[PDB]
């Protein structure tokens, strides 16, 4: 029965010496922008020489694994392997790669070019490609830079046919630029499609379970043994509940403690942290 409590001292000894991984979201949590939160880079070094699996997961869409991979050794995040990066992309990539399956057909995708990557990456044949005709079989939003009216009215073409899938890569509100500033997430996106086409979208990312079922296909993962750590209780915290995680809010990033204790005081358990740190950092002595 969570609780925000602070997890330092011999809480904290207790809770991370009994749990077997930690989940992070990302932004807000490890970097904000191409500021990273000091510490960050260590723990995930310590945590790893303690023993303990270190995954991540995130709905930024920007980047494919190989390029994700890139950018964590750029910010000083080494020793980091493709397989433990879980993002919306690549859990869409496979749902989508499982419901198409019984090998047909090529997906209609809202969104840029890491997302487009991933999907080749499962297999998958997009309409916007060479070679093209297929039937569309989805319709994929995710966070598109080059939105138009003139898309979304295709997209709402394709998704007159019931049989047409309609997926998502999140909700999310917002968008994190590299620059710090932000733009409006798939969120907003996936709520014009859905209203246009008067359907409902299948969400893969935080704070979707399938997300974690994504994740557990390729590790083993006792969600009991296992914290989710992230700066957003309206995702990360939800996400960690939804799944059965212990729940840690960072405050480096979206959410406030004043937040969490105004989702308790207001009887919404599932967005109240079972602890809450400062930072990352705060974790380390634990170890
Ligand atoms: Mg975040």
């Amino acid at each position: 029965m969570a609780r925000c409590e602070r997890l330092r001292g011999a809480a904290l000894r207790d809770v991370l010496g009994q749990a077997q991984g930690v989940l992070f979201d990302c932004d807000g949590v490890l970097w904000n922008g191409e500021r990273i939160v000091p510490g960050a880079p260590e723990l995930l070094q310590r945590l790893a020489r303690a023993g303990k699996n270190t995954l991540f997961v995130s709905n930024n869409s920007r980047r494919a694994r190989p390029e994700l991979a890139l950018r964590f050794a750029r910010l000083g995040f080494a020793g980091l392997r493709a397989e433990q990066l879980f993002s919306s992309a690549l859990c869409a990539a496979r749902l989508l790669r499982q419901r198409l399956s019984g090998p047909s057909g090529a997906v209609f995708v809202l969104g840029g070019e890491g997302l487009r990557a991933e999907l080749r990456a499962a297999g998958l044949r997009l309409a916007g490609d060479p070679g093209e005709d297929p039937r569309v079989r989805a319709v994929l939003v995710g966070y598109d830079e080059q939105f138009s009216f003139s898309r979304l009215t295709e997209a709402c073409a394709h998704l007159r046919d019931p049989d047409c899938l309609l997926v998502a890569t999140d909700r999310d509100p917002w968008h994190p630029l590299s620059d710090g500033s932000r733009t409006p997430g798939t969120g907003s996106l996936a709520k014009k499609v859905e209203t246009a086409s008067g359907r409902q979208a299948l969400v893969v990312g935080k704070p979707s379970p399938y997300m974690f079922q994504c994740i557990t296909e390729d590790f083993s993962v006792d969600p009991a043994r296992t914290l989710m750590v992230g700066d957003r209780l309206e995702t990360d915290i939800l996400f960690g509940h939804r799944c059965g995680m212990t729940t840690v809010l960072t405050l480096t990033g979206v959410s406030s403690l004043e937040e969490a204790q105004a989702y308790l005081t207001a009887g919404q358990r599932d967005l109240v942290p079972h602890y809450y740190v400062e930072s990352i950092a705060d974790l380390m002595e634990g170890l």
